[PDB]
């Protein structure tokens, strides 16, 4: 039972949960691998065990362990599996795996509403075109004209035989990514590989920077086929700086929903090869990792110049000074544009009350220090002074090979 | 089977094969990552001994040699003869080097070659003790042009009690305890502070006040020594634009000198060796005045600044916190003392890593420690992918003596 301490209080609680972890990490008394983005790389007897442990959890959650209405639940799993090799979840289980995923996700920082969540069953999908009109609804429905509401879209479960449905995309708003003579890209770097199969799989591309991709949408055995997003159903925001008028210039915006796309939801044994949710942003990751990253649009230097700051020397502290303004117009253009944002100190103080509300729940909460802690401003936030304890449960999000 | 590790801004992949020999053991199994918790008789002190006799004849390109075989032997007959053993000073020398060098949390390690090494075995007294403790702070000092340096008091030994230094760092400022409960001067330092008043300190009752040393000589109670004023250089806290910032009486000292922590090498143990080097701002800047339950002056600099403290939204406490640390950047630089901020430090830190990959095949690197305070994400070493273990020579941290 690790000890955690919080070194800004001064408290103590030990971490009981984490005795339940059984999915091993990447981690050994040699050596830690706390900071490596993915861990290690990417006859069905094992699935009735991860089954009736979730089942159990279930029930444990809601009502009765004992006699209860579950062996007869624990009776139709088995029976299930032994007739066909798999099962089938109820649809308030989806619901309640669906939320312990997000519960469980060490590295999301608000988690305090993971209660409050969305579930649609897409489980009875057949095709590319109703997948596109699942994924819609979903988009649709998040967004609600920038009042932002958590949801997840489960399309069917990985089934022994053949394909599994699959968004090709890694979030369903993807900014393209061009190259040049110089190798340079226009538009999102992180984006210029699916950029280019868009292109090949028949898309015409685009004027630059900021071009909403086409959906890679890919039914089971069959070929992925563009699809066009209603340009109506993609809420975007233009950026704009409360007091420096030059911002607006820049031309900068961002979308307003995350939705991400390829990751996999696994429920009792379950595999959800296409599940994807979405949330609401908190700001530093559109501010401070999308727009500043080196890797990514790197407008750092050129806000810098427009501030007119000292880039000659870097103990001005012009980097800090500029993505602090990049940041405040995120804020601002989001709230003027009244779109669900949250910066990273309301969200921080509010994953803090999260742990304790898990501490007396559960005796404890995996968080992943490294993802937790913002990327501007880490020590101004309490989550920086909290030591913790990272460790994978059940139900889970877990990354996935790409379809290539 | 070792550990790839990426670098996310360029797109480098190297492998960790130094890892491989990481001598002791930390506190992450496959279970749970602890990687954010701050504090994570006869031939197996042999065993250490060979190794680091090996790592030091691996250095001076003589592995395997006459004067290796022999220096084994020589250190083998003189644990079953003493049950101990005497460092040459060269190996001296080197295992203080190599102590930094393989130290997980210091973004600093580029200079870790760069290192004066006093040699204070034959100390005696707590008052010999003194003296030489005054020549480490006049020497890293020198003037604000600052030097590496780490002066080693006699090794732990059998029958004899322990040399301590009981302060935490040579320089800290008193921190007391008062009628609001609350602290006045640094609130990390409220019971040393008590255990120098207790053992006979005349408090003063500032926010910067220079606190007296507590050092042991082996089984003796510690004894009082003040540091001559003129000793410990300080620097007045002002802002290049802001000119009340000036009006808050803020101060922080030059030399960052740690002497609470254990110097290991080859199985032999320096309870106190006291090391210094110099600042990065944000260990000044951001922790040490804007920690909650440090200075904490975050908000009084925000109000100052006339921003919008009602709302979390206005980013006040990011603005106040970056013109604090350009406030302590601009104020060393003008009082002409070393220090480097986290731009230049991380980027550095970076050609470290990329030394030692070459050298070594890898390097210990605790990545939320590396990571600056402040613009983590603006460093290069957020996008770096490390991978932390202990080998040694080390320093450790060690109980507190009372
Ligand atoms: C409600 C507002 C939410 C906010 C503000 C939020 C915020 C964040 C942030 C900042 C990260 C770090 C990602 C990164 O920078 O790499 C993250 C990760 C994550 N979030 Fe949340 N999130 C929200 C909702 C959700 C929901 C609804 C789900 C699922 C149903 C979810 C599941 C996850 C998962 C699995 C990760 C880890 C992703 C990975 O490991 O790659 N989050 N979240
Ligand atoms: C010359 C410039 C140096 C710089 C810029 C530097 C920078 C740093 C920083 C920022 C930290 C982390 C501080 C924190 O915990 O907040 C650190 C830790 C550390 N440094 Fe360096 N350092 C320097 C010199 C040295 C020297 C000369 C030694 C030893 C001979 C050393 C050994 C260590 C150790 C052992 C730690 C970890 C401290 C701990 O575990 O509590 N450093 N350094
Ligand atoms: C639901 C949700 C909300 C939110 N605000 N951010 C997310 C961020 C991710 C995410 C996961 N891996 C990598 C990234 C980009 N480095 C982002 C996933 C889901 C998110
Ligand atoms: C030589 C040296 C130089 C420097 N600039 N900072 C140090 C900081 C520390 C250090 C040790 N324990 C705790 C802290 C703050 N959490 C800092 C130790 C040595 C340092
Ligand atoms: C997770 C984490 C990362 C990091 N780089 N430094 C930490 C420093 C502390 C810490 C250490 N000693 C004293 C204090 C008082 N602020 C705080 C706690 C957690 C930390
Ligand atoms: C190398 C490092 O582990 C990597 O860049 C991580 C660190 N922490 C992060 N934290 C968040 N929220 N998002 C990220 O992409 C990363 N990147
Ligand atoms: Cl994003
Ligand atoms: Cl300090
Ligand atoms: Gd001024
Ligand atoms: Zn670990």
């Amino acid at each position: 039972f690790p000890r955690v301490k919080n070194w800004e209080v001064g408290s103590i609680t030990y971490d009981t949960l984490s005795a339940q972890a059984q999915q091993d990490g990447p981690c050994t008394p040699r050596r830690c691998l706390g900071s490596l983005v993915f861990p290690r790389k990417l006859a069905p007897e094992q699935l009735l065990s991860q089954a009736r442990d979730f089942i159990n959890q279930y029930y444990s959650s809601i009502k009765r362990s004992g006699s209860q209405a579950h062996e007869q639940r624990l009776q139709e799993v088995e029976a299930e599996v032994a007739a066909t090799g798999t099962y089938q979840l109820r649809e308030s289980e989806l619901v309640f795996g669906a939320k312990q995923a997000w519960r469980n996700a060490p590295r999301c920082v608000g988690r305090i509403q993971w209660g409050k969540l969305q579930v649609f069953d897409a489980r009875d999908c057949r095709s590319a075109q109703e997948m596109f009109t699942y994924i819609c609804n979903h988009i649709k429905y998040a967004t609600n004209r920038g009042n932002l509401r958590s949801a997840i879209t489960v399309f069917p479960q990985r089934c022994p035989g053949r394909g599994d449905f699959r968004i090709w995309n890694s979030q369903l708003v993807r900014y393209a990514g061009y190259r040049q003579q110089d190798g340079s890209v226009r538009g999102d770097p992180a984006n210029v590989e699916i950029t280019e199969l868009c292109i090949q799989h028949g898309w015409t591309p685009g004027n630059g920077r900021f071009d909403v991709l086409p959906l890679l949408l890919q039914a089971p055995d069959e070929p992925p086929e563009l699809f066009l997003l209603p340009p109506e159903l993609v809420l975007e925001v233009p950026l704009e700086h409360p007091t420096l008028e030059w911002f607006a210039a820049l031309g900068l915006r961002w979308y307003a929903l995350p939705a991400v796309s390829n990751m996999l939801l696994e429920i009792g044994g379950l595999e959800f090869p296409a599940a994807p949710f979405s949330g609401w942003y908190m700001s530093t990751e559109i501010g401070t990792r999308n727009l500043c990253d080196p890797h990514r649009y790197n407008i750092l230097e050129d806000v810098a110049v427009c501030m007119d700051l000292d880039t000659r020397t870097t103990s001005s502290l012009w980097k800090d000074k500029a993505a602090v303004e990049i940041n405040v117009a995120v804020l601002h253009s989001y709230q003027l544009a009244k779109v669900t944002i949250v910066d990273h100190h309301a969200a921080t103080a509010s994953f803090m009350k999260h742990l304790e509300n898990e501490q007396k729940a559960r005796g404890g909460c995996p968080a992943d220090w490294a993802w937790i802690v913002p990327p501007i401003s880490g020590s101004l936030t309490p989550v920086f002074h909290q030591e913790m304890v990272n460790y994978f449960l059940s139900p889970a999000f877990r990354y996935q090979p790409d379809p290539w």
